[PDB]
């Protein structure tokens, strides 16, 4: 079989397994070739499969600290129909190098909502593992169940007092196009602030602390976004902004109770806006990343998920130079995307852009390439005219 990148309902269909291999490959390397740091080495990663939270275990196993790593996720592997996601098999290629370098790599294949799941991990922490020293909570989710009561709720990225229509940019067809969000009912508020809100990763963090399964001086922390007013609407002051506003408010409460029980802390880390498959579908967010990306190139400043959080590690997490805060207790990695001379720049070619025009004023061909590479396509050293052995990558496990 020759996978190629397709489309269906504006998704694509069927990842490249040997690419996403090479993309893992590729952020190892990154950070094998960074100047390291020290300081976490056992650490659990709750969405460990992709994005964000894949750069924060390459980051901390081959970033300098050697880590040992546990990832929770929630991905599926090849069906008769299916090839499985990206975040199958980066949880399989990431154990497969982890491995070779003697790093223990444990996969939790779960929902992280379950308490189930809690209790799984937890006993893995206690009888093997050892004692967490970092703990990152790195999850995007359509949807949580409350395991108790049966009840679903619903994640939806909707306005607040008044509905939107703004450009956006359709990867599958090359264009502009323009995207209607509208207004949410006070229940679709709350079912958001339930899904991505801070109520999970509070409950992981006091189920941890009160099993003895933190170190003394722990650390936690959870990754949120603020942008720009280009994004305000659908973002920081719809309901997604609503859930990010509770995720920062739990993680002063967890700040508290780490403090006082084990001497440990809590905080959130405002990262910048990229390219991964949970942003890809934000309403309009493609067309402010490819404007941010051509910006930011221009001034040097790009970063990836892995460039990112090698920075955020090695430059202020884990530093010689102390942690510095903003005005909220937050860690900002959005220092750079939401510097003044970035952000009037922006705005300029946000008011210059046309469906016609757009290619050139933003940086669309590196958007894309982002995209298909995280889907493992577009990718230096992978050979796209071999055919897959279905059969073979089936037998792969996490
Ligand atoms: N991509 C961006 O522009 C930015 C993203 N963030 C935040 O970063 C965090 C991670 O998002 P990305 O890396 O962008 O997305 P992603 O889609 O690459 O990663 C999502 C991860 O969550 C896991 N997950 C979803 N439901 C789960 C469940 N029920 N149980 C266990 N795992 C589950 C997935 O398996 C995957 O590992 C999110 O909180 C997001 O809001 C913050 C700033 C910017
Ligand atoms: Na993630």
């Amino acid at each position: 079989m020759i996978v190629k990148a397709k489309f269906v309902k504006g998704f694509i269909r069927d990842v490249h397994p040997y690419g996403c291999r090479r993309e893992v490959l590729n952020q190892i390397d990154y950070c094998k070739k960074a100047i390291g740091f020290r300081g976490p080495k056992k650490v659990l990663i709750v969405g460990a499969s992709s994005g964000f939270g894949l750069a924060t275990r390459i980051s901390v196993a081959f970033g300098g600290p050697e880590a040992h790593t546990i990832g929770v996720s929630y991905e599926t592997g090849a069906t008769d129909r299916r090839i499985g996601t990206a975040g199958w098999y980066n949880n399989i290629f990431f154990k497969e190098f982890a491995k070779k370098k003697g790093l223990v790599a444990k996969n939790f294949i779960e929902d992280a909502f379950s308490n189930e799941t809690k209790d799984k991990v937890i006993k893995y922490i206690k009888d093997e593992f050892g004692k967490i020293d970092l703990f990152v909570y790195s999850l995007a989710a359509p949807r949580r169940k409350d395991y108790k009561t049966g009840n679903v709720y619903t994640s939806r990225i909707k306005t607040i007092l008044g509905d939107f229509e703004g450009p956006t940019i359709d990867v599958e067809r090359d264009e502009i196009t323009l995207k209607k969000v509208s207004s949410a009912s006070i229940e679709e508020i709350e079912e958001t602030r339930k899904v991505m809100g801070g109520e999970d990763w509070q409950e992981w963090c006091e189920e941890l602390l009160y099993e003895d399964c933190f170190s003394d001086k722990a650390t936690t922390i959870a990754y949120s976004y603020i942008g720009s007013p280009r994004t305000y609407k659908i973002y920081r002051e719809g309901t997604i902004g609503i859930a990010k506003k509770d995720l920062e408010d739990k993680a002063k409460l967890i700040n508290e109770k780490l403090n006082r029980v084990i001497g440990g802390r809590a905080f959130v880390s405002v990262n910048k806006a990229l390219v991964t498959k949970a942003s890809a579908y934000i309403p309009t967010f493609p067309l402010y990343a490819a404007i941010l990306y051509k910006v930011m190139k221009e001034k040097n400043i790009h970063e990836n998920c892995i460039m990112q959080i090698e920075r955020m590690f090695s430059e202020k997490i884990y530093s010689n130079e102390k942690i510095q805060f903003d005005d909220k207790g937050r860690l900002r990695m959005d220092d750079l995307e939401l510097r003044k001379d970035v952000q009037d720049e922006v705005d300029r070619i946000w008011s210059n852009i046309t469906p016609e025009n757009f290619k050139e004023l933003s940086d669309y061909k590196g958007y894309k390439k982002e995209f298909m590479n995280l889907n493992g396509f577009d990718l230096d050293g992978v050979d796209y005219s071999k055919d897959l052995d279905i059969e073979l990558l089936r037998k792969l496990e996490p």
